[PDB]
Order: structure tokens, then sequence, then C-alpha cells
């Protein structure tokens, strides 16, 4: 286990308060971490994730932070040694532009939980963690839950952060992905802005070639009487009018206390059968 | 002239928007309301508010179309036509949200006015001359010039497309086609609420996807209510300007007049600029756009 910092400002003992919950749930810790917000410049951050991709004694590489600053880690890096290097990248939030580019090399990597709150925090949620070490330690992974259509697709599994997604768009490191699914989170936005990035990835013709499209945890609003019965219900209903695949909701992955790991690269399989929703991931490292 | 009203996003108070046709009678023009049908958040649903646009642009005694607010245009892109919006010869002008509708404008060819709206500009009681006087002054005169004080810019001296507007609704122009391919222009961006290190993100954006690397300068207009903090630690609007400097290839102008503020500047987009910076001092000439 690495723990790199992509460009993340982190308190200085909590991360220490971290390191202790890795190595009392068995884990050998390798941590590899100042400049303004960020953990230090573009290139010694673009040089952490470097060396740690080189260590041996390393597997899993958790991000610190998901703030902001991964995007300017994207020409100092080179995604193609990534791909080889055998690691197990994980995260969210703004890490989500680097886990595109690996998927961009044709790299796995997972969509999970982070340091920065999943293992700093006195309130830890052993549904994140124990679904963290099942899919580093399970050839197949199941997500199902409880939903409020009839889908039964198959295909490439990725997404991320919704806000990272609608900033991948016309860049060279968004994956073209044929026909897969599609999972998005956010937290602190507006329904009329999450419907505005689902569009320009709509308008870019990504979600066209998908073949169905997840919600996940879209966390912490603010509505006004402004809105007029705008909600996320009114969205969802404009949206699924809107596109053309199928708009599934209830995906337990977000911004929250609970979430479970999810494998951007991998084979998955949707399945919508009477509101009991399964999500079966398998060939991921 | 006369002029048209048209919500393209949300709606606003019969009240001040009666006080604002009074203001647009007080300067000397011929008003033809538009706007009615109430949908939600928005002004009428997405075929009402369509069809008010294509309505409006059919009007003989119509000249100039200006759009009540710009707070969420993306629902109907697909409902309007461009090339039957670009032969209509109107002048279309706004910000905000209605940069989008000004993009597809200007991907079928068509020169819009990036400047006030009913929203605060007309409806407002502190009345802004500079904002008003700027904008009947670029609906009749064939040229404008924008001077302003900007310290610690290079010296360029450019000449080249105008385009752009809103920076939140530019990124997300990025990917799709109602981007316009402008080749050696001059763009300028702007946006509110918005921390500096989103304002370098949506940016990097229009880097990565290749939009920066062919314009011919950079121009910053009014980035305004920001939030900074202690975790910043340094981390403000001049040390995300320096770390795009030395990104960008393009030399980066700032102290353009435009934004969400109460003095702003009528821009044509789609017209001929004329940027010229002489260590401080910052002049824009603008031409070739109908009158």
């Amino acid at each position: 286990i690495a723990i790199i910092a992509p460009g993340g400002y982190v308190p200085d003992s909590d991360l220490q308060r971290a390191i202790g919950v890795l190595k009392s749930r068995g884990y050998e810790v390798f941590n590899y971490v100042r400049h303004e917000r960020f953990a230090a410049n573009d290139e010694e951050r673009s040089r952490q994730i470097m060396e740690a991709a080189t260590n041996p004694d390393v597997k899993i590489v958790i991000a610190l932070r998901g703030g902001y600053g991964t995007t300017r880690l994207l020409h100092d890096l080179d995604f193609a040694k990534l791909a080889k290097s055998g690691k197990l990248f994980v995260g969210h939030s703004d890490f989500t532009v680097f886990e595109m580019a690996l998927l961009k090399h044709g790299a796995v990597s997972f969509s999970g939980p982070m340091i920065q709150s999943d293992f700093t925090r006195g309130d830890l949620s052993a549904f994140t963690l124990n679904h963290f070490d099942e899919t580093m330690t399970s050839p197949e992974t199941s997500v199902k839950w409880v939903s409020k259509p009839d889908v039964d697709v198959e295909g490439t599994l990725w997404g991320g952060n919704l806000t990272m997604l609608a900033h991948m768009a016309g860049t060279p490191w968004m994956p073209d992905i044929s026909g897969g699914i599609l999972f998005v989170e956010d937290i602190h936005e507006h329904p009329y802005r999450v419907e505005r990035m689902l569009l320009q990835l709509d308008e870019s013709g990504i979600l066209k070639k998908q073949k169905a499209l997840v919600l996940g945890h879209f966390s912490e609003f603010k509505l006004s009487d402004y809105d007029n019965g705008y909600d996320f219900n009114a969205m969802l209903s404009w949206l699924r009018s809107r596109l053309s695949i199928p708009v599934v909701t209830g995906l337990p992955f977000g911004h929250t206390k609970d979430k479970v790991t999810l494998p951007v690269g991998g084979r998955a399989h949707l399945m919508s059968k009477a509101g009991k929703i399964q999500l079966d991931i398998g060939d991921y490292p």
C-alpha cells in the first residue's frame, strides 16, 4: 500500500492517525508525502507517483486528497509505464482524471476510498473499508442495492466524478469507451448543474455510445423557492426522456461515508429486475 | 431601433421586467416583449422557449434581441435552427448562460454581442451609465474601442476574431459540435462565484482540448466574488495567473472590464478585434460586425 499525493494538503497529524488504521487492518504502508494548496510542486507531485509505481514492495496506490491538482500531473507523467506497472490505483473526486488517462492507456483502476476522509475520520465505516479489501483480494464483486426500467446490459465499466468527467470532455485524456456502463458521482452541486454537465457528455456524443447510465451518490444540494418544483426528480424525468440509454439510480458510491470500490476498466454486468439492482464486475487487477 | 425580449433560461418577476421596458423606452427604443407557460425553474418549456426565439427572429420590426436571464439555452440547442438565425439578421445580446447561444451562432457564422441583459442591467435601480452607453454605442457605431489599466501584462499587438464569454459555458462547450473553430482569434473569458482553482481547471480543459493553442491571445475579464482561505497558503488569482502564463504558449492579458459587474462593455462576438498592450496601457479596437 502506497500513499501518494496528487495535489492535496492534509493535516499532518491526521495522516499519521490514518497510518495506524491501515496497519491495524494488515497492510504494509509506504508514504511518499508543500506548495500552496498542494502537497508539493507539480514536478515533485509528478515524481512521487512515478517512484511509487517503481517500488517492488508496492501493490496498492491510494491517493491522499481529491481536491485539485491531478490535471496538472498529466504531461509530466508516463501513463504507458503506469499501465505496465501492475499497480492498483484507487481514489475518487479529483483523482478521477488520473484514472481516465490510465483507462485511456488500457489500464484498469479502482474508484473507491481515499486517505483524506475514509481513513482519517474517527467515524470509520465498516461498509467502506470491508468493501475495499474485498475488491483488492477477490476476483469478482457484486453491488446490489434497493432502487425506487428493466436493464440487463454488459460492457466495460467506467466513470467517476461528474465534474471531472465534464472536465475531460474534448481532451485527449478521455477514454473512448465503446458500449460501456457509465457511473457518476458528485457533491455540493445543483440538479441543473448536474444536468448541465451530463448534457456536455451527451452533446459530445459519449452517452449515445454507451449502453447504460448509472447514477451514484449526488450529495448535499441547496434548493430554493425559485426552483418552483425543479429538483433531482424533475431532472431525472427530463433526462430519461432526452437520453436514449437507460438511466438507473441508487449506486452506493460518492462523497459519502458508505461507498464501494468500483473497478474502472473491468467487465461489468448491470441488472435491473424488480427494484433489485445488481452490478457484477469481473476481470480486474 | 426595435428590440425583442426573450427568456432563454430562467424567469424574471413581472414587476422588474415592466421597469426594464420603461428604461428601454426612456432611451428611445421600440420594445417587443415575447416573454409570457411558465415551466418550473424556466420561464417556459423547452419547446415554448424555442418557439419564442424563432418568432422574434422573424419580426421585421425587430433589430436587436436581448435575453432575459442567464441562469440556465443548452436544453434547446437542437430545437433551434441556427442556420435560420444566422440569416435572420438580428443582433443578439446577452451573457452568462447566453454564451451557449452565442457560440452556436458563431459556429454558423453569425456575429453576436456579449453584453448586458434584462436581468440586472435594466431592472436595477442603480443603473450604470457606463454599461448602457457602451451598449447603445456598439449598436449604433461601426467601431468600438475599449481602454483599461492593468499592471504586469505583456506587451502584445495581435489582431484576430474576437470570441468567448462565460468561462463555465465555454468549458461546457468542450468536445461538443457547438464549439466554434476559431483559428488565430482573441479569446476572452469571465466568471463569478469561482475560486481561482476552478478558473484554472476550466482553463486547462480549454488548453487540453487544444482551443488555447490556436488563438493569438487570451483576455481575462472580471472574475469577482471569491472566497479564499488560509488553506490556500498563498494561492490566489496572481499565483494562478503566473502558473497559467508559464503553461500557456499564448500571451494572457488581464483587466478586461467585462463580467457580471455593474459596469460592463458590449463585446461583438465574432468581430475583428485589435488587441494592444503597452506596459499597463491596454487598448482593444473592435470592428467588422453588423450595426
